[PDB]
């Protein structure tokens, strides 16, 4: 039953903790400042540390809820004697180990928002000091808030964005479905309740099936129909071609990051 | 208090309710397009067939339409019903409905789609004049035997269509499309489609549970200088949402046509 | 005999393709051009009997075959007077604007086939008319299976089997021609380009044909994670080639309705 | 005998495709997987032997065929120690570059087969290295011709070759999803629309094959003026066909450059 720190507190790292305080482990925080700190310990129930090095003094793991940019800046003034698990999209371990030393084991998670009801996607992969006795513990850790996958670093970028950003492109299909929903007469609330239910058991529907999504859409689409309209407009207008664009550019940024 | 049913075609959404469907403690029975047909789908189905449509409605107690829309008025105007009538299909009206079958009937409209099949179907229910608030109760039960039901009023039918009985296919290719970037980018498809369609249903469930709206979600993920933000404006630049409201009014404009 | 005379009015590209297959039946042939003149050409092509006018044709035939185009229907049918079943391979015209230049007393069927007929392949949808006893129709689906495949297709698809089996070997043909001018624009000579292209496409609906995976179950095994297939079909995707598609077929449906 | 024993290294769907082509040979086969488990896994699935290790498939093997993605190739092929000639199928990786991970004193060859392979009507490309003898690239031939055709290409065209026969059968199956879809629209069953349209594809392709028609010739025979035909081909050249096509296999080669 290890100490477990955490520095930098924003809604990413806020979900998992969720998550933390149901497994043995003891957690402390730390945030952007002292005051900032009681806040966020306050809302969770948490205690808090005096500061960064504080907090490194006590905790047998670190992970790491601050933003990419932030990385130099605040991890180069302090002194870490633990491993380290990062959250951040595009910061690879080779560079992790540039700001926080060669001597330690250190480990990435890409975890998403559905954190919050313990439904995460999160990816962990480790570098070379990290024993297979610390990589099923952080395993342990990550399926607490939902499920893990065993992802190269290589595909880490890729992950980023059919995982960790995709929710915000689920959001926003759902979005536009039931503002189309509103546009033709259907109150936004309800059209939301409608579209919402749909998603859910579409997706349990192809989880459990052994069919592709093709099968799926081939079995909905009645010859001379109303689905095989929609659907060759979503044709017409490149669904595929923007999803898959869109999937490119969160990757550009992640690589550029 | 147990009826029995009548189904009159069975196509791929009259067998996707049929699970809910035996469910209940209704009585059930099928006809087909032949005589051929109608053993074929008994078989298929485990259900007792009648030798006729005409066969079938002289022994029931409610009759399920499962034909194509297309077919209505060349398989109705032959018949002599007798008893309630529940049309599944898209873009056809209750009056235009009582027209092929007759104006003493009463007479429901349901739209299901394909998630019947895992008895999760967000399915649409209205009726005419003609029905009690107590025959509407009935058919309620028999809907939510394969998943929801929603009381929206017959105006509202076509854009219900669209948005839960055409939706899933939308919903796969979206998925597909995301599944389908990770092929691209070195993620082999059974494991990007296992990825994103464990996401898909962790993202709607906690849409479901939480008062935060689908916009409240996306500033949350999208950190300042992130990798999100830069993804969500390449969707804004390529149409996304323009897209999907397009889609939506073709569909309607079909259903508006059939 | 199980022999019959067949009578072929109007004789271009489409009607000449079916003649082969015509030939291999045991059936006596003559046919009628849009002159005297026309007809004598075509018969020494052809190698078979003309007739003085399209109604001497008639006079003398147990089955007429028209091959006229659809916009000279009206024109040269009103005049004749037929007296036998007539066959149309006519797009966009119906059994029933058909009985109406020919008469209500007449078994008539429809047809569709395609330039694969050539090579006694094509893919050929049939129909009649409520005078069609199963005897003729048996009777011109042997004609029919002479020179392809036959499908029994109800008149109300007709106008979208045009598209999908009459036209599309033009769309087939181009997008073939798509493939190998890559390979000219990227350093194939275009002779080869074609051998391997066409090649491949036989190949590969040959493998569709009698495999029970979809078309998207064969991409998907064939577009190998962060491979050069994927490369390509995103940007077939990007560029919309399946809207392409359909929005052509419509155009296709579209032309043959108001025809 | 002639027989000799042949060796695969990876068997992804590409390899295990061209195995029952490998059947009907004389030679003796074995494999090796990316894990022993995987392995015995799929050596149960062929019904081949497999190795320990793949230095253990190279101790006993006359040729090695490797089946490995082409990212792999650096990770799994330098600890190796190679003694026979090797056969590379993999996109965009030249014969010079398979040296300096292999070895200098090797005979080497390229392949670039498809998946039509699985009923053995591959459009296989075939190159080799100086080391390769007139003998040896005869043998491997062979081998090429027991599941498809064989062409003898200029290592400078593989990537081409790549987008035209490798790529190519993917994008012929997403046109030929689109007719059938286009079928869908227009109310015509999928299964119907597809058998339609793929015997159609087939038809076209043989007739191509065995004329002297060009593609452009035959779309001029199809679009009877003022027709169906040439108002869906109009509509083609309107939204871009050909471009898209082009422009595809562009990327598709692009994509296999920079492998
Ligand atoms: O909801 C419906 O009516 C359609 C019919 C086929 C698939 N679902
Ligand atoms: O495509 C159609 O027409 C039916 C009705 C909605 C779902 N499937
Ligand atoms: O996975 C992450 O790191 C991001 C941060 C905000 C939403 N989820
Ligand atoms: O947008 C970002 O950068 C973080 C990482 C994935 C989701 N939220
Ligand atoms: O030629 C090749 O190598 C590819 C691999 C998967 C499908 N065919
Ligand atoms: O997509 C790829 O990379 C392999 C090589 C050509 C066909 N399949
Ligand atoms: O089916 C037809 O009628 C057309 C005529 C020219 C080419 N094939
Ligand atoms: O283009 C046309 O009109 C004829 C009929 C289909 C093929 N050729
Ligand atoms: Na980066
Ligand atoms: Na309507
Ligand atoms: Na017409
Ligand atoms: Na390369």
């Amino acid at each position: 039953a290890m100490k477990i720190g955490i520095i930098g507190v924003g809604k990413m790292a806020s979900a998992i903790i969720k998550g933390l305080k149901q497994t043995p482990h003891e957690l402390i925080i730390s945030g952007s400042s002292l005051e900032r700190s009681k806040e966020i310990a306050e809302q969770l129930a948490l205690p808090y540390a005096m500061s960064h090095q504080d907090l490194i003094d006590q905790v047998d793991l670190v992970i790491l809820g601050i933003k990419p940019q932030l990385f130099e800046t605040v991890l180069k003034p302090l002194h870490f004697k633990q491993p380290i698990i990062s959250m951040a999209a595009g910061i690879s371990l080779q560079r992790l180990a540039t700001f926080v030393g060669q001597d330690l084991p250190l480990l990435r998670i890409m975890p998403n928002m559905n954190a919050q009801i313990l439904q995460s996607s999160t990816a962990l992969t480790g570098n070379a000091l990290v024993s297979q006795e610390l990589q099923a513990r952080v395993r342990d850790l990550t399926d607490s808030f939902g499920s893990t996958f065993d992802i190269s670093e290589k595909d880490f970028d890729t992950f980023t964005a059919l995982a960790g950003s995709s929710p915000a492109y689920i959001y926003l299909f759902i979005e536009a479905l039931a503002k189309a929903g509103v546009k033709n007469g259907i109150p936004k609330a309800k059209a939301l309740e409608i579209v919402t239910q749909t998603v859910l058991a579409s997706a349990s529907n192809l989880k459990t099936s052994s069919q592709s999504p093709h099968d799926f859409i081939d079995a909905i689409c009645s010859p001379g129909g109303t689905t095989i309209a929609g659907l060759m407009e979503l044709e017409r207008l490149g669904l595929t071609a923007t999803v898959s664009s869109a999937i490119d550019k969160t990757i550009d940024k992640a690589k550029s990051l």
